[PDB]
């Protein structure tokens, strides 16, 4: 019997246990548990440090992903690349940090090329840039409120081989940016994106990281226009596959987890 869970604040409405427990069931790991743990950044070392030996690893959501990367004694190249970790895995002597939000974006989209648009400068935005690059996107426009953080994201794009630029929200460049991109990944709150929904509506494909409440105004606008709409639930599904594999040592049971997501 082993233990896993998700660390975050807030955490009460996490859908991670539904996915992980569906997976453990399908794998015949019936005795494993997966718990929602209220945990902020400063509290992360207290909780993970206090884990007994039956803990195999934990998922980490906001606001602990930077603290998670620091707490680990070992970090994957991709976690290093995006600058934070949503996964901690127990190793013989310590903890390894990974970031599966990259898989979350790349897997939810399946494929992409040419030009992409990313809303937001922090959160899952770095993972989205890397995930987009991974799929073979060659040009990314970052649209964000924070111009300083956006420049850092732009440099990351450049460093994974992608022509990357910043476009301010209310600079009069957004329409041109939408017209040139084939896919939009939105990492900002639905409340912020809503006012831009009319301009963003024309995008051929939307991946909205938000999944609750649903639909977001942006999703409704794109869906109304006939664009492909992918909810945040798909990102959650695809980032969970790699965590299940690292926690269990077994292949992610994709059909069982997909059935659990449909219920979600």
């Amino acid at each position: 019997p082993k233990k896993a869970g998700v660390l975050g604040s807030p955490i009460a409405h996490s859908r991670s246990p539904q996915l992980h427990l569906a997976a453990y069931r399908a794998l015949g790991l019936h005795d494993w548990t997966y718990e929602r743990i209220e945990c902020g950044a400063a509290e992360l070392p207290v909780v993970v440090g206090g884990f007994g030996p039956e803990w195999v690893g934990v998922s980490v959501t906001m606001p602990g992903k930077f603290a998670a990367l620091r707490f680990a004694d070992e970090r994957t190249a991709r976690a290093d690349l995006v600058g934070s970790a949503n996964t901690l895995v127990r190793t013989p002597h310590g903890w390894r940090a990974d970031n599966t939000d990259i898989d979350g974006v790349a897997g939810a989209l399946g494929a992409a090329a040419g030009h992409a648009l990313v809303l937001g400068s922090g959160g899952t935005a770095p993972a989205a840039v890397v995930g987009l690059a991974e799929l073979g996107v060659t040009d990314i426009t970052v649209v964000a409120r924070n111009s300083d953080k956006a420049a850092r994201l732009v440099d990351l794009g450049t460093r994974v081989g992608v022509a990357t630029r910043f476009c301010a929200f209310d600079s009069g460049g957004l329409a041109d940016a939408v017209a040139a991109a084939e896919v939009l990944v939105s990492t900002i709150p639905a409340e912020v994106a809503a006012g831009y929904a009319g301009t963003l509506a024309a995008i051929p494909v939307l991946l909205d990281a938000i999944y609750d409440p649903w639909p977001t105004p942006l999703a409704a606008a794109v869906g109304s226009a006939g664009g492909r709409v992918i909810s945040g639930l798909q990102m959650l599904l695809h980032q969970a596959f790699a965590q299940v594999e690292q926690f269990t040592g077994l292949p992610a049971p994709r059909e069982a987890m997909t059935c659990a997501l449909a219920a979600l």
